[PDB]
Parts: structure tokens; sequence; C-alpha cells
């Protein structure tokens, strides 16, 4: 019923739009659209605290996380709000992003409406890689673009 | 005690920071900022209803209405909820916007939060212009920057 969209730009070629789809307040949210300048590969895809790109990309702050937990995959008992997991980028570098998600909302408690969505350089290890990053922020590294999470028509 | 921040960026010079801040949920909000790049004089300043710059500043759509208004000035009873007025640009371009509105909140139902600020090429002319487009727009004619509007820290 109610709609997103986000405009990812960055500082190199990483650019693309992603929109948001929920059709009741409780069910899930459709996030859907193309991502490119990537490099092949997993990439992390996270919604930030933050709808604050002042200083670009590292204003938007950390993982979204309103229930205070620790981070992990889409799937795991153990996520901030915002663990949306990985795209995949192809040879030409293109993540065609189709994803549904029963944790995030576009209204109520984890609304993420005015947040950032980022999309990080290397994979998102699920927090999975044994270290103090990897339960953090999953060790997905740098902020390659970035959006305000906008309304939708 | 709650925070917003927006950026507002165009396809030519203009360029600025505005932060909104509210004190309690129905109490008004300060807005302040500053934008440069201006030519000096008077400009249209709203937030409209869609935060979308998939097109640019079009994307935004109308100002932002859900009382289904004619547009007017913040001080007027005839008003959008995003009808903000004018930013004073100086000789050097800059406008040292602060403005404080009751209408507008950053929650609740008139909420602006992921919806679209704009900085209008002239005078909004508060819907005293005698034609349509003055009880629409207010005449400020084409969109210079905008911006998503995001929660800040
Ligand atoms: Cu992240
Ligand atoms: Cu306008
Ligand atoms: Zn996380
Ligand atoms: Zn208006």
């Amino acid at each position: 019923a109610d709609k997103a969209v986000c405009v990812l730009k960055g500082d190199g070629p990483v650019q693309g739009i992603i929109n948001f789809e929920q059709k009741e307040s409780n069910g899930p949210v459709k996030v859907w659209g193309s991502i490119k300048g990537l490099t092949e590969g997993l990439h992390g895809f996270h919604v930030h605290e933050f709808g604050d790109n002042t200083a670009g990309c590292t204003s938007a702050g950390p993982h979204f996380n309103p229930l205070s937990r620790k981070h992990g995959g889409p799937k795991d008992e153990e996520r901030h709000v915002g663990d949306l997991g990985n795209v995949t980028a192809d040879k030409d570098g293109v993540a065609d992003v189709s994803i549904e998600d029963s944790v995030i909302s576009l209204s109520g408690d984890h609304c993420i409406i005015g947040r950032t969505l980022v999309v990080h350089e290397k994979a998102d290890d699920l927090g999975k890689g044994g270290n103090e990053e990897s339960t953090k922020t999953g060790n997905a590294g740098s902020r390659l673009a970035c959006g305000v999470i906008g309304i939708a028509q």
C-alpha cells in the first residue's frame, strides 16, 4: 500500500534506484531495483540509523538497531533491523536487487523512512567473520553509495 | 528533543545544510541552516510531498498537502503544511535560514521526514499572485536545490 524510493550515489562509480513497497502495516517489505558500478560479488546492504549525508555516507551512523541487539544475516534471530544482507553484482557490475524482508517496515517502531540505505565495498559476513567488526557492521567495509530513504508516490 | 537534517543540491551552484529541531511533539519546529550559490533576494522554500529525487528535484512532486488546502504563507490559515515561505539570500548569495513553524512536524500526521525540501529560483508570492499558479505553488518557478529530509543525531 505505502511506498518508498532511494537514490544511491557516492564518490565513485556506484549508483542505482532501490524501491520499497509494503502492502499492509505488519506485512513484509518488498525491496527491488538495480545498482551499478560495483565490483562483481557480494556487497553489504544495510539501512543505517541516520538520514544524514552532511558528510556523505559516513554521517549515516551505525546500522539502524532500535531493538539494541547484535548484527547478523536477514534470516538470523540476532539482527539489527537494518541488516538486509548481501546483494550480488554480475560480470558487468549490475546487482539486480530483489528482496523481501519482514523485519523492516515503512511504518511503526521499525520504520526506515528518513534513514540511510548503504551499499558496501565487501561482503557482509553475517556476523560470522570471527572478529569485533564482524558482529557489528558485518565487515562490509567502506560506504560506496547511499541515499536518504524517502516517501514515494 | 528530536532532530532532522537535510542536504540541498541541484543541477547548478545552489547548495546548503538545513537542520530541523523539535522540543516536544506538539511544539514548533526550528528550521535553521545556510544556503549558498543563490541569487540575492527572496527564494521559495517548501517541503514538497515525495522524498524522490530519481528525476532530480522534479520527482519531489507538489507541496506537501495532507489537509488538501490552497497555497499560502506560513502565517496564513490558508497554507499547505509544507509552505515555509521565503528565504533571503544576501549580496554574497547566502541565506542564513532561521524559521519557526508550529504547523510542520517531525512526528505525527504532518510529518515531513522522508519528504523533499526545495529552494526555489524566485520569490514565493505567498498565494497573492493573481493567478492559478500562485495558489498552487506560489510562482516560485524552477527548483534550484533539494534533498530528502532525514532523522539526525
Ligand atoms: Cu553498513
Ligand atoms: Cu515548491
Ligand atoms: Zn548490522
Ligand atoms: Zn504550497
